[PDB]
């Protein structure tokens, strides 16, 4: 199987506006598939149709509507509560890589705290050490400079083994989404073996 | 007063399906009363009528409907927000024992974190050292193997003095509900003095 | 500019009933303005009209209705999600002082945990060290005596530099609201320079 599978977790940062650009780039990438997990807050910054528009844009398709979304569904907490398979378990099995872009201060704090009362955090909590995780913090600079940020980055890094694509240095802006994609393709390369 | 009073806290684990069997067993037990606190997630795995059906089953009653629930009401967060007495305070006073079965990873993390934005966690936070607590973790094995699980079990055990009926060793399955009940009856025995 | 600006954060403690008395006192105070941030739980203990009634009472105004609220709006989480300015950022810039009165055990735990999934906690997380913070814990005495309370007060104090107007010694009752106001006026004095 020559397919690399990425789960993109988007959280309640303004940088979630670039989530459709990332998905569009991953779709167009030949041997990479992408599934998206959106926290409730992140859904305020983009819609499913933004993603669909973004996929068509990247694939040089004319406008129109679907439907099956090419097929890249944006999963939310609601989907999980509707012997049957459990969604965050299915996503854990599927994923070869988990990318949190953007990662808000809240999600960072929740991850460091081990709290898992959403699809996104249940997925991360359920992961096996098989699956690598890339965290891209994205927040107001005064949120990033907060004392608890570095303590949570520490927990997330040393304890959990997550990789931090730390924000651009007013430090706090997310790593540019194009850089995110090429980081992802670098892992796809590793995986192809 | 020869009555032993148990508050059962059920959380969002699949093992919550066995919560009605526990309640049915505690009701039938001669000198034990039970009250139930359900987190919102746990209410997805069983209903009030499951409990009622389970009580009738244990008490050899024919089917029918109530009403007063024998009277074992499943308390939820909603009830608490409807000089008046505060529910989680009333439950703390009432309880001789608090049993968390099942305890999800989320609830474990919330307890260890001291977060109390629900009936269940407000009750635990408000307890006096008079009242013992039994925690029965129940989660996907990769959630239990997560690094933060053991750190939270440590906080819950050493700091809070909670007793952990640790999961069955794929470690993560809840202690069998029949074992839970007999653990409970062992405390009832202690209490009878 | 001879105006001192206070943001009052009210949380889900019964002491939130005195929040309108505080606002009324701050409004009447000549060189002090007040804005209010209410957690969802705190909105159960008082309404906007309680505040308005309380302002009229303090300003010797006859009853009637508004409208513009004099103008002291009680901000909630809902307002924040309705290039545009972000509310908790605007409030951070505005505030010369942040007062958490009352501070529940939950909010204390969330602050210590760095969790910021509400207007109140996003505001606190986004603050600059320029702005001082006064925390007034207010909870059931058994919640205050809980082991995690002192650990959170420690984090909040040493790590974050927040000032704790610790509860009255059954320790747990909030510092009397009149004492809160005069503490606030003491900071206004400092600020006037
Ligand atoms: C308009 C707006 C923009 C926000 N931008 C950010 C941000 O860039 N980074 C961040 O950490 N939080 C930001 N927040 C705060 C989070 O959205 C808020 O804490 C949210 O509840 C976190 O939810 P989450 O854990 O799903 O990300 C913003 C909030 C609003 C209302
Ligand atoms: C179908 C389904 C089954 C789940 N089973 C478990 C479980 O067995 N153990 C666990 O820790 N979490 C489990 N979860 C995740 C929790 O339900 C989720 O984290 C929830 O928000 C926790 O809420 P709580 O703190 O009230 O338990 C499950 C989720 C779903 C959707
Ligand atoms: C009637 C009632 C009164 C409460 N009083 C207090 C209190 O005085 N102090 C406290 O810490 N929690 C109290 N609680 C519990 C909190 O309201 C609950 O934990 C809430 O979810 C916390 O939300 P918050 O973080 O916005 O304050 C009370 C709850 C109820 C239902």
């Amino acid at each position: 199987d020559g397919i690399f599978r990425v789960v993109l977790i988007t959280s309640g940062s303004v940088a979630s506006i670039k989530a459709p650009d990332i998905v569009g780039a991953l779709v167009k990438s030949p041997n990479i598939d992408v599934q998206v997990v959106a926290t409730k807050a992140s859904t305020y910054f983009y819609s499913q149709e933004d993603v669909d528009n973004s996929v068509r844009s990247a694939l040089n398709l004319p406008d129109g509507q679907t439907g099956e979304h090419f097929g890249v569904r944006v999963w939310t907490d609601e989907d999980e509560w509707s012997g049957e398979p459990i969604l965050h378990i299915e996503l854990r099995r599927w994923a070869d890589l988990v990318v949190i872009a953007p990662c808000s201060a809240d999600l960072l704090a929740k991850i460091a705290g081990g709290i898992c009362d959403s699809l996104a955090t249940s997925l991360l909590r359920a992961l096996g050490p098989s699956t690598p995780v890339i965290v891209c913090p994205a927040m107001n600079t005064y949120m990033y400079q907060h004392r608890l940020t570095t303590r949570h980055l520490a927990v997330v890094q040393e304890d959990l083994g997550y990789l931090v694509s730390g924000p651009q240095g007013g430090p706090g802006k997310m790593t540019d989404w194009r850089d995110i994609v090429s980081l992802i393709e670098g892992f796809a390369t590793m995986h192809q073996d």
